[PDB]
């Protein structure tokens, strides 16, 4: 069936750190995602000062979108490089400290402390003590994680999770057997499978998202789809 025809497919850690150095960062969005940009004031109505969690948050200039309207940020991106690029291309001052719960990671603060991106493994997140979130832009994160993973992965998100949360993911259906991943092919059910039991779900939306790019890993389809996950 679909869903396992990537089951074994892997990136590891330093593939991805590989692609930062090399270049290979057609996932970034420079004028950032489309569909959070609409559904934005929603997920941020009537709160202020929210705790936001950027899960593989690569540079996503989304994370300043937050950030500008007072919300707290808190990323988690394995290459160095990706960190650094963020805080030039947002033109944001920053710290660089060790962190001693993970060996050879560190994280960089915004000068004022309202955007902090861990450099390690969201695997090992958690040693890092970050806190719970009310907030969770997921995209280019959970396509990103290896299918063996999803589980890990996650159990990480909803331990991150506090009591009241909104967790817009977004996810990315085409052919697996056209392209072996990332992004990997998450469909509805295995996003029901993974947080059904501790979320409610609700699709949003679903663009076509297909183009040119596409075309070349042989792609004759690509719908986006947008997932808002509330408690209970
Ligand atoms: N286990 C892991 N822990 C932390 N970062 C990871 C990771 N696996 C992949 N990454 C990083 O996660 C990113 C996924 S690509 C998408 C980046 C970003 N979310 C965006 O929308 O542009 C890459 O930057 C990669 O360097
Ligand atoms: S993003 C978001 N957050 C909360 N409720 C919603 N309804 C439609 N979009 C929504
Ligand atoms: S995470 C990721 N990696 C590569 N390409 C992508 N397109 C959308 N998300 C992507």
């Amino acid at each position: 069936p679909d869903a396992e025809v990537q089951k074994n497919q892997v990136l590891t850690l330093e593939d991805w750190k590989e692609k930062w150095v090399t270049r290979h960062i057609s996932f970034h969005q420079e004028q950032g995602h489309q569909l959070l940009k609409k559904h934005l004031d929603t997920f941020l109505k009537g709160q202020s000062g929210l705790r936001v969690f950027f899960p593989l948050c690569g540079k996503a200039i989304e994370m300043k979108w937050f950030a500008d309207r007072g919300h707290t940020v808190v990323g988690v991106e394995i290459s160095e490089i990706g960190i650094r690029e963020f805080f030039a291309e947002q033109n944001l001052s920053y710290t660089e400290e060790p962190l001693a719960e993970i060996a050879g990671a560190k994280v960089f603060k915004s000068s004022s402390g309202s955007i902090s991106l861990y450099c390690c493994s969201i695997f090992d997140l958690p040693r890092a003590n970050i806190g719970k979130f009310d907030r969770i832009w997921d995209r280019g994160a959970l396509v990103a994680i290896n299918p063996g993973d999803h589980d890990r992965y996650a159990d990480i998100i909803l331990s991150l999770l506090r009591k009241e949360f909104q967790y817009l993911v977004a996810v990315l259906s085409y052919d697996p057997t056209k392209h072996a991943g990332p992004p990997f092919y998450v469909p509805s059910a295995e996003l029901k499978r993974l947080f059904g039991t501790k979320c409610s779900m609700q699709c949003l939306e679903e663009v076509d998202a297909l183009e040119e790019r596409h075309k070349a890993w042989g792609l004759d389809y690509l719908f986006e789809k947008l997932y808002l996950l509330t408690e209970k």
